[PDB]
């Protein structure tokens, strides 16, 4: 269809005769120049590549607060998610309408030139409020408190060039490239799926049906910017949608990446996600149930309806342009060896199966069997190898602040206890002496799947520099992981007690 | 046998009831105290449990110049090898004879109290001549010059306890206990295997023959404590002897530790090892051809005869009290499926089969086959684990100083690029910013199999500090590992050269 | 040894005139089975015959039949045993027993499904798999119907290199018949050969009684068809694609 607000506005092309020009405006040294964060980089690559079309810059307080009461920009074309460039005080102090400002990456990289139009102090409660429903634990939300700049920078953007991506450059298409790789197929038809997550056989299954039913062909479009937290990493991610995307009908599918930024902001989102699929070139596009939805907050309590997502799409279906496709998830049948619709078993009494995500998280920590009714062979290697099961993984032991006994001996025991063992895993006598440059290294140790022996706890205010996975505290406290009987238990005790905690927690297999 | 000497100088026995006596001398606040190094902790649990019988501390001038010059103690025993304690003139001017002093272990334990003799200056390269047989590769002339101390110090010791060893506290038997593991099993004939490395079937064969021809019972002792530059772990060797002892017919093999420092002193070292095993409670030994031997120098000169070792022993056959047993190494017979010695085969045309030492390691380094025939299964396991192929190693790709392109930028696209390879390598770009604690951490990062990038170059006065083993260098230079067509060589194609090297040298499969 | 016998599938009297012929042969024992001879049940679902009806008929003539009837003692497997059992004998104290009943065994031949060893043996279970081959290795036939107005030569083409593409192993064909029995009744040797034949054109309907109906699909608008049209000129790609799509659906392509 045709792009939302009718031209797809590819900055990138409309720019290409000013590129020399501008990238040295960008590299003068008068010019102010703002450095894009994360979130930032998503967004202005969708908004240079036309993806956010029509938007043409980052949104002045006029079309911000009309989306975010009204889910319109000013001129009323439905628009969803505000997108602003959120910057400290000290900058946008020094900032004031009409100024070009350059906004680079990485401090070298010039990307745009932004021609500022307003600077304004949003009200964030408002915002997460009237955006993204209030719950102060909805990840947009603390997003836009904990990081997110006080101040919006409304203004126009002139390209110079897209973010810079050094992996798949194959397959981040732009919405110009990505229609005209649909146009050389003749493909008119083409229904897109949204994911951020692994695909295993009911997504594969539950595509093609979605295909066969609107007589269209398959567009798996991965978003690969930022997600939610916690979530696969998007190498691991793509590895497995590139695998997958094999098991399709020879012709029938594309693999397109997506440089969003999710919001996780379930029916919002949705809509949002319908746009910039259209913009992209797809003819139909499939909400699911939770669309983009981030789950349940502590309290247990869904931050989305299940079916919110898909009623707020179908109230907006008469001016969307994009045909949605019902949802209709399915699941195995093992009696009858095949997949079937969710919504049409069961009644009559039939048997079926599923593997929930805790389920699969838990198989993939032990190292255990996964079923090829749920996921193709060559998907499942692929999970493995990236999350390795416990007697793969690394870990550290922390001599806590309580004991008495000799560091030094009960470290260098350890280390000697460990080395006995088979398995191939890798291990040291780490000290970081509370310096940040050598505690930012512990997770790093970890992911490679060693084993740290670290003599000494590490200051409090540098908690936030060690991450908690796999990191276990020997001490007398009623808090340790690993809790000392007194703070001179003999060192063969404290060996023994830590070697069994390890074994116990799969680390070490005899 | 009986001891050597006649009397097992069992001094952690002798000074039993002194030990507490001892203890407090060694702790209290006027003695000198000498932390032990690495060579002399395995001298000291030798001289303190006997296995070094007749001695009872550390040799003053007047043995060693007889060990030197005549293989024998001043009193004419027959002793090859001078074990001496080994300080630096700092220390040696603050002793003087009758100076009672404490030896540590990591500066934290107590170990002995030795009775000073005599401080003297030896001369080290009479020492190097007469001993190693001069050749400045000789691993013991190597240590002699640039490790060990320019003085000795000659004294009589009192035990307090031996050297500290978490690892192994089952299998570390000391002379007495050796001599007891026999005596309740019955046995008086006890044929000893000197090992510092794995062992294949054709060491279990060689051991089973030699036992069924000495009609006695075999001991697998191999040494733990120092052993040739580039040796296998001996974690990984233990591992290894744990596995072999159980393919012996059960009840005639027994695994013990050796804790030996050993010299790579070939014949001389020979004679030692018969000397030792003699005072461990073997009534015979088997005495290897280029027993002990470091190998050949830089210029493809044997440090040793072949047969030197076992030439020298049966010259002193006469005074050894302690069988040596012929060496008849073995070999494969594929038509015939059995193992014969090697001085039986051939000559009437006779298939043979063997794995040298240089193609098990390619082996292992390529992730090849090796034969059931040669090594046993759970053996190769062992070792696979120990030295992983290629595709699981680590490295680090070194941006050169000879680069004008962008580093942090060439840093991000190795990265993400690497990051789409398969296989669970863990990516880091690591800066390490000179620092020696940093520098320090290279080959931990590559022992645990992940794969650096470092943005800069060290210091060359640093170099030390950083192990060579898989870590390449990218530059301009005619040294570079992965050489640069120029200095500013576009980052797209600098990545391909990398890629395509690290696949050609099989860090990567596809 | 091999029986050259027609049977009539007439139940309880076959019953009768088996026990006759194997006298005949030589045999002193007969056994009659449950529903011996029996054809089964007619469209309303009723018995052509009543499950003991041989063994009572044939029970009845036991005085001058000269040939002694063993009882049928049909057996089951008892997995938690690993044995069999009589099925009379068995039950009413709680006993877990296993069985494939025949729609089953057809299933699982049908989609290549594991047959276990304690149901057949694997080798007879091998001859049966290469007998009646899976859905992957059946062969079929797609039928351009008379509602089409696309070009015929162009769909057919459009099929042929399509399916082409796949992988399997499996010969494909544009079979034109022009209504002429010789070649007609080809269209099933060519199936039963596990080949996929695209036909341009359907045959006249006193003809269809030459052409059996196993794996033949109609595409048409008509609500007859098997594989149904959107309309009469529906695109060429999109005609591919449904067609694909269900053939994969029926299993006879595996990606
Ligand atoms: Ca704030
Ligand atoms: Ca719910
Ligand atoms: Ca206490
Ligand atoms: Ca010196
Ligand atoms: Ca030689
Ligand atoms: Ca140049
Ligand atoms: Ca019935
Ligand atoms: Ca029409
Ligand atoms: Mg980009
Ligand atoms: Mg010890
Ligand atoms: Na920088
Ligand atoms: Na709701
Ligand atoms: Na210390
Ligand atoms: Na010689
Ligand atoms: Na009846």
């Amino acid at each position: 269809p045709a792009p939302h607000g009718g031209i797809l506005q590819d900055l990138i092309a409309r720019d290409a005769l000013k590129k020399n020009e501008l990238l040295s405006e960008a590299q003068s040294s008068d010019i102010l120049v703002w450095n894009l964060t994360p979130r930032q980089l998503c967004d202005i690559e969708l908004i240079l590549n036309g993806g956010f079309s029509p938007l043409t810059g980052f949104l002045n307080e006029n079309d911000y607060s009309s989306v975010v009461t009204d889910s319109r920009l000013a001129d009323g074309t439905l628009w969803t998610i505000p997108i602003t460039l959120d910057v400290d005080e000290a900058f946008a102090n020094q900032i004031k309408p009409d100024t070009r400002i350059a906004l680079f990456q990485d401090d070298e990289i010039p990307i745009a030139i932004l021609t500022v139009q307003d600077v304004y102090k949003p009200n964030k409660t408002i915002e997460a409020e009237r955006v993204f429903r209030g719950d102060p634990e909805h990840p947009a939300i603390s997003y836009l408190f904990n990081v997110a700049g006080d101040y919006y920078v409304g203004g126009s953007l002139e390209a110079i060039q897209l973010p810079q991506h050094y992996d798949y450059p194959g397959l981040r298409k732009t919405p110009a490239q990505l229609r005209l790789e649909f146009q050389s197929r003749q493909w008119d038809r083409v229904v897109a799926f949204q994911t951020r997550n692994p695909m295993h056989r009911a997504h594969r299954e539950l595509t093609v049906r979605a295909a066969r039913e609107a007589n269209a062909k398959v567009l798996i479009h991965p978003v690969v910017g930022l997600t939610k937290p916690g979530d696969i990493d998007h190498h691991t991610r793509v590895r497995v949608y590139q695998e997958i995307i094999k098991r399709y009908p020879n012709g029938i599918a594309f693999l397109s990446l997506l440089p969003l930024a999710m919001r996780m902001s379930g029916d919002r989102e949705a809509v949002w996600h319908a746009i910039i699929r259209k913009n992209y070139g797809a003819s139909h596009f499939i909400v699911g149930r939770d669309h983009a939805g981030p789950g349940k907050n502590s309290k247990g309590v869904d931050f989305y309806g299940p079916y919110d997502a898909q009623e707020l799409v179908e109230s907006y279906k008469h001016e969307l342009d994009i045909e949605v496709v019902p949802f209709r998830m399915v699941t195995y049948l093992p009696d009858e060896d095949r997949y079937a619709p969710i919504d049409q078993i069961d009644t009559t009494k039939t048997r079926t199966l599923n593997i929930s995500g805790t389920e699969l998280r838990r198989r993939l920590r032990v190292g255990g069997e996964i079923p090829e009714w749920f996921s193709y062979p060559e998907v499942v290697k692929i999970l493995r190898e990236s999350n390795p099961p416990r007697p793969k993984q690394g870990f550290s032991i922390v001599l806590g602040n309580s004991l008495t006994v000799s560091r030094e001996q009960l470290s260098i025991a350890l280390l000697s206890t460990f080395l006995q063992f088979g398995g191939g895993r890798y291990y040291k006598i780490f000290e970081h002496n509370n310096k940040t440059e050598l505690l930012s290294l512990i997770q790093d140790f970890i992911g490679s799947g060693s084993g740290l022996i670290i003599p000494d706890q590490w200051e409090d205010d540098k908690d936030s520099v060690v991450g908690k996975q796999n990191v276990y505290l020997l001490d007398t406290s009623s808090s340790a992981d690993i809790q000392l009987e007194s703070a001179d238990e003999p060192i063969s005790h404290i060996v023994q007690k830590v070697v069994l905690f390890l074994e116990d927690n799969g680390f070490f297999v005899f």
